[PDB]
């Protein structure tokens, strides 16, 4: 049973994660997931999410005011609190298998160029605060990798959505513009079949990852 | 100018993509199917849990969309990393293909076939598992696009107004005025959270 929340300025990204949730699962009550419009804890009349950053530079900078009342409300001392960034420490599937049996995720999802500081400080003085990155590349914001983050947990909880690297696979037909399946996986042998995989994935590993050896 | 190309059989899940010099168009892989059944998968040779996805309508479906140009994108937990580099690379490409699996993955000589007419790429955008390559397409889309001309270490700490909140201030020498200090206190700030969140970036272990 995991509740997640998220919050953006871009609310309508996050609907591919309502539309991939079972039904049974929501009746069943395993799973919550609700998307929140940054701009409802705005104080101004032009709706203000961010200003210009201390220190000079370009770009701008998410204000703390608005962070800090929107996890105020949605944030109890229960929470895990997410905050995608480039700059976080790596999210991995050991860190998607911790994360599974929580109660309650929030995800905050930047834009510019990410948010105040303080935010994060502040917050981790009354609950857990995790700064991740899902790859080593920059994107326009936090959105895209709140999808990844969601799909690699959720996944992980039993029934809510329905080392060495893996090697080929194969299924019907056994010949197709003039390739066969390797006759070995038609051969009845199954011993000779596993040793077969574990060759094919030793192989792919040293040619594309040998960071892995 | 930019063409890019979605293969999925969720179309519905791009649908974020919605956000001159460049063009996305989504496909569903199920119109290049000929059963009133619309079989997209089967079981693997050799034995294992879960399907596999076909050959036969992967092929049909690459035949129409593809050409020898084309860059084929196909997102795999076992495949090459897809880092920033490749993101520059690939934003000076015509047009790119992102062929979408699901299930246990796609019949290893749809790659093997596209290979023997145009460039293909096999990526992984992180070492984790996804139910499908959906949101790896995402991922790579958004972080090429922003590249496209028309349109080392980690980041240090950002602030704004107020300077001081909940009792917390911004550091002193951001309100300084002085150049040169605060030039010499943000390289600090990267190098120091560079060896705390990722040491393999200094050549350092784990
Ligand atoms: N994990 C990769 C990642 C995560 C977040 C962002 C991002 C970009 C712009 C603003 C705020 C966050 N970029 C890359
Ligand atoms: N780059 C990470 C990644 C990419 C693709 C998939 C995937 C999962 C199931 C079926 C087909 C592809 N998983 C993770």
């Amino acid at each position: 049973s995991m509740k997640i929340d998220v919050v953006t300025i871009f609310p309508e990204y996050l609907q591919p994660v309502r539309q991939s949730l079972p039904g049974k699962a929501i009746d069943a009550g395993l799973v919550d997931v609700a998307v929140h419009d940054l701009r409802r804890w705005t104080h101004d009349v032009h709706k203000s999410v961010d200003d210009s950053p201390y220190g000079g530079g370009p770009g701008m900078v998410m204000k703390p005011t608005v962070w800090g009342d929107a996890l105020d409300e949605i944030c109890t001392s229960e929470t895990l609190l997410v905050v995608p960034t480039p700059a976080g420490y790596p999210f991995t599937q050991e860190t998607a298998w911790q994360w599974s049996t929580e109660d309650h995720l929030v995800i905050a999802c930047g834009r510019y160029e990410g948010i105040d500081q303080r935010v994060a400080d502040d917050a981790a003085t009354r609950m857990r605060v995790r700064e991740v990155s899902i790859g080593d590349y920059v994107l326009n914001g936090g959105e895209a990798a709140a999808l990844v983050i969601i799909e690699a947990v959720l996944r992980l909880v039993p029934g809510v959505l329905g080392s060495l690297l893996e090697g080929p696979s194969y299924t019907r037909p056994p010949s197709w513009r003039g390739m066969d399946v390797p006759p070995v996986l038609l051969s009845g042998d199954h011993a000779k079949i596993a040793a077969w995989r574990a060759e094919q994935s030793r192989q792919r590993t040293i040619e594309r990852r040998p960071d892995l050896l």
